[PDB]
C-alpha cells in the first residue's frame, strides 16, 4: 500500500495520524544513515512517539535528492539558529558555488567527452533495456572496448568508482538518474541531535545476532530477535506491532586500518550485519542472497584508501601549480582529492609504477611515495617528503565495492518484503525503484518507502525524475 | 532576476532575507486573489513587515497547481486547528473522492471522446506550433468542423468556457496542460485572516484613479498614484522602494444584477480596473492593450450567469433521477450543476427552445422555465413550478469571458515589465510563459513573480508541470 506521486501537492502536504500507532514499537538494527532516516521518519510522519523507538548501535559510548531534501526538512541545523539542514545547505550552495599524465600534465583532451559513435550507440543500448532483462550482466557483456577508451568512461568509472566488472543494471541506473562537509559532520550529527531531543532510546553495547522469523501462507511476522546485550546474549520478544527495521549488509564492515610505516592487511571476515543477513537468508528465498555481495569478490576491485596529511609548503605549492583529480598513467588508477587529501586506487592486484608493489602489499609511506611520483615531483626529494612531511593513513575495506556487484532481482530483498507485517529492509542492499546505490538519497529512500509501507502512511513517496 | 526550477530541492528551500527590504514599502491595487497572494508572499517570502504594506480595496466593509500550493503551504487554515488549508484540502480529499439531450435522456455516446483521426492531428498541429505563431488567431483558424462535433469539444467548451472565437493561443495552454465551499470561503478568507494577524494596512474606500509612471531610456519608475480616498480625490508620492503592484483589469466588474422578475440589464460601463489599465497603457506603450480585451466583445459570448434555490421536492427528486450537466440539444448551450444549482448560457443572442428570447431579454423567471423545460418536466405544470417553487437570481457579467479574447504577444504586460523598478502587473491578464489563464494557478503565480522579480529574492519559482 504505497504510491509514488510528484509536485508540490504532495510535497507540503502533512499526511494524517495512521491507526493503531500509539500501540506499535519500534526497533531498528544499527545507527547507520538509512537507520537514522527512518527512526526521523517514524518521529516525524508517523507521529511514533519516542520511548518507542529504540536505535541498536554496536559500539559502545546534488539537488535533486527529492527523498534526501523531504527528510532534512524538519531537521534544525546545528550551526545557525531558526533554520534547517536544507536551509544551510541551499544558502551555502548560493553563496558559494582534473585528469593528468605523464607525471602532472594536464589531459589535453579535458572537457570533451570523446564519445564516438559507436560508442553513444551502446549507451542508449544500456539505456533503453529493461532491467528485468540486465539480471547477472557484467559491464564488459554490455559495451565493447571502444567506448572503454573514451574519456567519458574515465569520468564515470573515477568519479563513481565502478569497475569493468560490476553490476549493469545498476549503470543504467546511474545514466538514467545523473543524464543531467562530509555526511557525518553535516547529516547524521543533527538526526542524531533530533532523535534526542524527540527522546529516542539509544541501546548501545548490542551486536544483533539474528531474528527468528515465522513464514505462513498469509503473512510473515519477525517473532523474534536474539541480540548480545553488553557481552550476555539475550532475546527480545516481539508481536505484529513491533516493526523491525534492518540494515541488512554494511559495506564499511570489517575495514583494517593501517599506518605510515606498515600496510593494512587484507582480511575476508564477515562482520556483524552480514552474518545477519545470513541467517535471515537461511529462513525465506525472498529475503535476498547475500552470498552474491560479500564473497568471491575480484581481487583487482578496489580495496584500499589511504588519507595523506601534511603541513609541507612546497607540496603544496606543488598542488596549486597544478590545479577530483585522477592519475591516468597510473596502473593503480589512482586518484586524489581535496591539509589532508584523500586516495584512492582501483585496480588491486597489480605492480605500482614507482614501487613495483600492489596496494595491498604497499605501506603508507610507499603509496606517498608514488602519489608523489605521479604528481610531477622530482624523484630526488621525493623520500624525505613522503616518509617526513606528510602522514599517510591507510584503511583496507573488502566490501566497498559490494553495492556494485552483478545482482538479480531478489538478490536484493524489497524494502518491504511481500506478505511482511513487521520486518523491513534498509540501505543500500533493499531493491527500490529507479534508484541508484550508493547515494544518501537511496538510504532515505528506502527508510521512507520501510516506515510508509509497515505504517501505511497515505503519503506519496516522490518518485525518482 | 528569476529563473525556474522543479524538485523538492527548491520546493522546501526557504530564501534569504533580500536587501534593504527594511526601507521598502508596497502598496496593492485591489483585493482580489492575486493581490492577496502578493500580500501574503511579501509577508512570508520577501519578509517584509505588515506595516509597510498596503491593500487599497474599492468597497468599504487540480492538484498539480504548483504556485498555488507553494503559496497555501503556510497558510493557516481557519476551520480545524493546527494545520494549513494545503492540509485541509488534502485530508479532504483523502476522505472523500454528465450530458443530457431531448429533455432528460442522458447522451448514448457519453464517456467515449469520439475524436476523429483529422481531429486528433489538428489537436497535435495546434499543440507543436510556437506560441509566437498564433498572434490573434481565433479558434475557428485551427480547428476544421470534424472537431467541432466532437464530444470532446463539448467537454471542453463547457468545461472550460471556451468558444469558437477566442485565442487559439490560450486553448493551446490549456491542451498542453491538461493533457495529462467555493473559492472565497477556502482561499481568500484565511489569507484575508493571515494577512491581518501579521498587520497588513488595508485601506477601505479607495478609488484608484491612475498611476502617474516616469518612463526612462534606462529605467521605469512609478512615481505617484492619484485615488478617491472616501469621496476625496487625493494623491500619494512614491519613491523607488515604494513597490506598486496593479490587477489590471476584473472580469467581475461592472455585474449587473437581476431578480426573479425583471431581466439584468445589458451594459457595456467601464469598471475602475479598466479605466486603470488604460490610463496606465496611454503612458508606456509595452503597459499592454486593453482594447482587445475590454472592446468589440462578440454578442454572442456567454454573458449571463443564474442561481436558482429550491426547496421543493419533486424538483430535487427529478434532478436526482437524470443523474457538470450540459444541455446539448439547447440553443442557449445552457449547462447546470449542483439546493441551489447554477446555470450559465455560452450562446447569448439567440432565441431559446421553450421561450423564443434571448437570454438577455429572459428575466429570473423565464431562465427557470427553459431551465426546467429542458430537465424533461413536462409542459403543464411547468409555469408555476418555475415561478413559485423555486428563486432564480441571475446576473450579467460583461467581461466574464475577456481572458479568452484574442490577444497578440504583449497585448497582456509582462509580470514585471522590462526596466521596470516599482510597477508591477499581476492577475489573469499579466503576460506569464506557459500558465492557463482563469485559475488560481494564474493569478498565484502572477502574484509570486512579481514579488520575487522586484524583490530579487533568490528561490526558484515552481515551473509549470
Amino acid at each position: 500500500h504505497m504510491y509514488y506521486s510528484y509536485g508540490n501537492y504532495e510535497a507540503f502536504a502533512r499526511p494524517k495520524k495512521p491507526e493503531n500507532v500509539e500501540n506499535k514499537s519500534a526497533y531498528l538494527i544499527g545507527s547507520g544513515l538509512a537507520s537514522l532516516a527512518a527512526a526521523c521518519f517514524l518521529i516525524r510522519d508517523g507521529q511514533m512517539e519516542g520511548s518507542k523507538i529504540h536505535i541498536l548501535e554496536e559500539l559502545p559510548k546534488e539537488n535533486h535528492f527529492e527523498c534526501l531534501w523531504d527528510l532534512f526538512r524538519s531537521i534544525p541545523s546545528l550551526e545557525i539558529d531558526n533554520a534547517s539542514v536544507l536551509d544551510e545547505f541551499y544558502w551555502l550552495n548560493k553563496e558559494d558555488p582534473r585528469v593528468i599524465e605523464k607525471q602532472g600534465q594536464r589531459l589535453v583532451t579535458d572537457g570533451d567527452f570523446t564519445l564516438t559513435k559507436t560508442a553513444i550507440k551502446e549507451i542508449l543500448d544500456l539505456c533503453l533495456t529493461n532491467e528485468e532483462d540486465l539480471d547477472d550482466v557484467k559491464i564488459t557483456d554490455v559495451f565493447s572496448d571502444d567506448f572503454f577508451n573514451s574519456n567519458f568512461w574515465i569520468y564515470w568509472k573515477t568519479m563513481f568508482a565502478f569497475e569493468p566488472w560490476h553490476s549493469a543494471m545498476e549503470m543504467r541506473r546511474y545514466l538514467m538518474r545523473f543524464v543531467h562537509y562530509n555526511q557525518y559532520e553535516s547529516l547524521v550529527l543533527p538526526m542524531v541531535e533530533y532523535l534526542k531531543s524527540h527522546g529516542v532510546q539509544f541501546e548501545y553495547d548490542v551486536k544483533v545476532e539474528d531474528i527468528k522469523i515465522d513464514v505462513t501462507t498469509s503473512q510473515k511476522i519477525a517473532r523474534e530477535i536474539l541480540i548480545d546485550r553488553n557481552g550476555n546474549a539475550e532475546s527480545i520478544k516481539l508481536t505484529i506491532n513491533d516493526l523491525v527495521f534492518v540494515t541488512n549488509g554494511s559495506i564499511t564492515e570489517s575495514s583494517t586500518y593501517g599506518d605510515n610505516d606498515t600496510p593494512a592487511p587484507p582480511t575476508d571476515e564477515l562482520g556483524g550485519s552480514w552474518t545477519l543477513w545470513k541467517n535471515l537468508a537461511r529462513q525465506s528465498p525472498e529475503f535476498g542472497n547475500p552470498d552474491k555481495f560479500c564473497q568471491n569478490i575480484p581481487k583487482k576491485s578496489w580495496f584500499v584508501s589511504a588519507t595523506s596529511t601534511t603541513n609541507n609548503k612546497e607540496i603544496i605549492d606543488t598542488i596549486e601549480s597544478i590545479c577530483i583529480i585522477t592519475i591516468n598513467d597510473s596502473a593503480w588508477q589512482m586518484s586524489f582529492t581535496i591539509i589532508s587529501t584523500w586516495i584512492y586506487a582501483l585496480y588491486s592486484d597489480v605492480n605500482g609504477d614507482y614501487i613495483k608493489k600492489p596496494i595491498t602489499e604497499c605501506s603508507g609511506n610507499e603509496i606517498c611515495q608514488e602519489w608523489l611520483y605521479h604528481l610531477g615531483v622530482s624523484t630526488d626529494k621525493i623520500e624525505d617528503l613522503a616518509k617526513h612531511a606528510s602522514n599517510t593513513i591507510p584503511v583496507y575495506m573488502p566490501y566497498i565495492t559490494s553495492y556494485f556487484m552483478t545482482r538479480a532481482i531478489g538478490d536484493r530483498p524489497l524494502v518491504v518484503p511481500h506478505q511482511s507485517q513487521n520486518l523491513a529492509f534498509i540501505g543500500n542492499f533493499a531493491e527500490t525503484e529507479r534508484d541508484t546505490v550508493f547515494t544518501t538519497e537511496y538510504s532515505v529512500r528506502t527508510a521512507m518507502e520501510a516506515v510508509y509501507q509497515l505504517l501505511n502512511i497515505d503519503r506519496g513517496i516522490p518518485e525518482v525524475i
